[PDB]
């Protein structure tokens, strides 16, 4: 190994986040399909399996609501005899989860490398 000059391949940084955790900046040798562009990304994370996991476009929240209600209509609830979400358990979410699968590229499915890629097994058994 001593002529193994970079910029060989097609390389961008991925704005891709750990599972439940944080987005990481990684390169991506990408040339191939979402395979071969998530592998890539998975081995820079030390993940080697997809049977249960498989990929979200993560759309990046640009609006935020500041509801908890509509407020204006009606002052408060009346009766307020159990505040049913004072706090949220369980951040449940499948608005950001686009999920996006292989045997094809970003490029065919049309997203580009500005969204960022949720890591996450649809499959996850630990339950115990």
């Amino acid at each position: 190994s001593s002529g193994l000059v970079p910029r060989g391949s097609h390389m961008r940084p991925l704005k891709i986040r750990m599972l439940d955790g944080t987005v990481k900046t990684i390169m991506v040798d990408d040339s191939k399909t979402v395979t071969d562009m998530l592998m890539t990304i998975c081995a820079r994370i030390g993940i080697t399996n997809h049977d249960e996991y498989s990929l979200v476009r993560e759309l990046m929240e640009e609006k935020k609501d500041e509801g908890t209600g509509t407020l204006r209509k009606d002052k408060t609830l009346l009766r307020d005899e159990k505040k049913m979400e004072k706090l949220k358990q369980k951040l449940h979410t499948d608005d950001e989860l686009n999920w996006l699968d292989h045997g094809r590229t970003l490029r065919e499915q049309g997203v580009e490398e500005h969204e960022t890629l949720l890591l996450r097994r649809k499959f996850f058994y630990s339950d115990q």
